[PDB]
């Protein structure tokens, strides 16, 4: 599919590669990385960006 994975997400900032990747990335991240901000640790990013991100996608909250 992508160049990406659960254990590789750690390399593009949240936008290198999501959109529609995005609701099974987002989605995903959120099931296996719990708490936007101990997610946004993983995924590289300002937490509270990835949430809005996904947050809009019917995610975060």
């Amino acid at each position: 599919s992508a160049v990406i994975s659960l254990d590789e997400f750690e390399n593009k900032t949240l936008d290198e590669i999501i959109g529609f990747y995005e609701a099974q990335v987002l989605k995903l991240f959120y099931a296996e990385y719990p708490s936007t901000r101990k997610l946004a640790q993983r995924l590289g990013v300002s937490h509270t960006a990835i949430a809005n991100k996904l947050k809009q996608y019917g995610i975060g909250k």
